[PDB]
């Protein structure tokens, strides 16, 4: 019938995984920096609250009632909640958005491996013996010479050939996981991946807390971002930001939770397994990457010029600033090996996540074996990432698109199907059934009422007064992107298409 998790570890373990990745040690500094630090904080920890937790056990809810029908992917679950050739349309955004992400989440991991692999070696920048640009200004050239920045008008990369051959790496090591499956790839790889994340993570917390310089602390870094500051709470900017990486850090609206939740065993818990798949994200995010690169930052610089340095580039804080520091102490080349060893593991076991939904959709509707399935998914992915490595700016278009402004959408577009068009008290009884422990009781109208129309006017206002200036202020070749992604969609619309012929031609089989 379908594969299904073997262990409740595993479970927790490879769904903390999907959610715990780059967007915890490298989006989140950025953003609650670019924020105001703790005036970012208060809208964030609400938006979890709001939105968050009330998604997650949604599309756990989603993904589990999909699987008992051998269902995982949000085509064919739409329509099994919503009837209608427009529940199958709409679910495509389930298949595109994951695809999109992985295009160019996948080589951003791949950075992570190469830089690894170079600070384990010792092939680093030589900063020079303390002007902060004399030692910030090596690591960066370092950054740009990897995936090679445009030195010139056009808008074109030329990353270097080592950065080339280890995207390639990287997507055979993520394909070397997904063709094992489920219990013997995904469960399996995140039993091995998640404790060394964490032990990793730790280490690096208490390195960056020790230290020191006439600039400040750790410490002054921490009361940066966890001193709240309610004069900002009224800015639909923060809003947005905060929402924005609701929605990115646990992985929802990327129909990645609902594919993985579609091999949980139809009597399993999932309001349990869900909360406690959040809460280690959480725990992840706020206190594992809240902690490393804003105190290091704001120790080596001060608050203002950190701030400054996040908002001036959003890959500066993780791959040139932090590795700059650590270069200033002793065994410091080895702590930026630990560091982007981390960012990698983060990453891996978050890609794997955004390509088994393509995987699932396959094999589920197409029948396509799991080798086929996963070598027909990490082909279109590996293709497809040549726009991202060599279109300057074509990484933040389908950033926007499909992992902004796309989740948010497709989160909302899933309550209204499942909590709405389904039945409120339908999808409320799926969603508790089988508990460890029941959803509280106040989650109801929060779900029906209050995710959407707080989901409705965030993104009124994104279309009202911000998407307007992406549309009219960017360079032209962002069409390039656009027209490309469209493309995608519309493909992935003609299999959706084949899937329907595929099991019509089967029942007329079936009679
Ligand atoms: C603004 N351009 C340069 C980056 C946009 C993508 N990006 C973002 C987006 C917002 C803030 C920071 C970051 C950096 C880290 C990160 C990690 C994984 C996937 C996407 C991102
Ligand atoms: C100690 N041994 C078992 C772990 C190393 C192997 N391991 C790893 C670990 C890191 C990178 C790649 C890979 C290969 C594929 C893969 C798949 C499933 C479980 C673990 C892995
Ligand atoms: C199958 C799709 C192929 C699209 C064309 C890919 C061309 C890649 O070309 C390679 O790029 C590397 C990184 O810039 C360079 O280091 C190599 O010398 C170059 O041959
Ligand atoms: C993980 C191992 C990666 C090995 C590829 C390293 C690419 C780094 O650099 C490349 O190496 C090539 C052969 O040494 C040279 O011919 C290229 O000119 C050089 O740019
Ligand atoms: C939209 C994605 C288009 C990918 C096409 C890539 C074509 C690669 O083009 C190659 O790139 C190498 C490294 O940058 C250069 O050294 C080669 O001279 C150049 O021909
Ligand atoms: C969005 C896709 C960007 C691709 C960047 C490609 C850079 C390739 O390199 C260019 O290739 C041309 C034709 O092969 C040559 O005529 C140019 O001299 C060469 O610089
Ligand atoms: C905005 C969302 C806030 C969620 C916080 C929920 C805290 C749980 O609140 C508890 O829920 C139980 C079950 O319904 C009730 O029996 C308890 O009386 C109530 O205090
Ligand atoms: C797209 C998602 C799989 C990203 C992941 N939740 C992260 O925080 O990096
Ligand atoms: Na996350
Ligand atoms: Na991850």
């Amino acid at each position: 019938k379908r594969e299904h998790w073997a262990t409740r570890l595993g479970l927790i373990l490879a769904m903390a995984g999907n959610a715990v990745g780059l967007g915890n040690f490298l989006r989140f500094p950025v953003q609650a920096a670019e924020n105001g630090g703790g005036a970012f904080m208060i809208p964030y920890i609400i938006a979890f609250l709001l939105v968050g937790i009330p998604l997650m056990w949604i599309e756990w809810a989603m993904g589990r009632y999909g699987g008992a029908q051998g269902h995982g992917t949000t085509p064919a679950i739409f329509y099994l909640l919503w009837r209608n050739r427009f529940a199958k349309i709409l679910g495509v955004f389930g298949l595109w958005i994951p695809l999109v992400v992985a295009i160019y989440y996948v080589y951003i991991e791949s950075w992570t491996l190469g830089f690894a692999i170079k600070f384990l070696v010792g092939l680093v920048p030589e900063p020079p013996p303390t002007d902060p640009d004399s030692i910030l200004r090596p690591f960066k050239e370092f950054l740009y010479s990897y995936i090679g920045v445009p030195k010139g008008d056009e808008p074109i990369l030329k990353p270097s050939l080592f950065a080339y051959i280890v995207f390639l790496i990287t997507m055979f090591i993520n394909v070397s996981i997904l063709i094992r499956g489920i219990s013997k790839g995904i469960e399996r790889f995140a039993k091995i991946a998640m404790p060394t994340l964490f032990i990793l993570a730790v280490f690096l917390v208490i390195r960056v807390f020790l230290l020191e310089t006439p600039n400040g602390t750790a410490a002054d870094g921490l009361n940066f971002l966890w001193t709240p500051d309610f004069e900002k709470l009224k800015d639909p900017g923060v809003w947005i930001a905060a929402v924005g990486q609701i929605f990115f850090t646990l992985s929802l609206g990327f129909g990645a939770i609902i594919t993985y939740a579609s091999y949980v065993r139809k009597d399993q818990d999932i309001v349990l397994s869900g909360l406690t798949a959040a809460t280690l994200n959480e725990k992840a995010e706020v206190i594992l990457g809240g902690s490393i690169s804003i105190p290091a930052a704001v120790a080596f610089f001060g608050v203002a010029n950190a701030v400054a340095i996040a908002k001036a580039g959003a890959f500066n804080l993780g791959f040139i600033t932090l590795p700059a520091i650590f270069s200033q102490t002793a065994g410091g080349t080895f702590l930026g090996f630990l560091w982007f060893f981390l960012l990698f593991f983060a990453g891996l076991t978050s890609s794997i996540a955004i390509m088994q939904p393509m995987i699932a959709f396959l094999e589920d509707e197409l029948k396509l074996s799991r080798k086929h399935a996963v070598l027909w998914t990490a082909a279109i992915v590996f293709f497809s990432a040549h726009l991202v490595m060599f279109l300057n700016k074509s990484l933040d278009e389908m950033d926007f698109w499909a992992g902004t402004i796309g989740v948010v959408f497709f989160g909302l577009t899933e309550l209204i199907i499942f909590f709405w068009i389904f039945g409120a008290d339908k999808a409320w009884e799926e969603i508790n059934r089988g508990g460890i422990i029941k959803v509280p009781r106040i989650y109801y109208y929060v779900m029906r009422y209050i995710t959407p129309a707080f989901l409705a006017v965030l993104l009124v206002v994104w279309a009202r007064e911000y998407i307007p200036k992406i549309m009219e202020e960017t360079h032209w070749t962002v069409w390039i992107t656009r027209f490309y992604i469209i493309g995608l969609f519309l493909f992935l619309t003609f299999l959706v298409f084949l899937a329907e012929r595929r099991r019509n031609h089967e029942s007329a089989g079936t009679l």
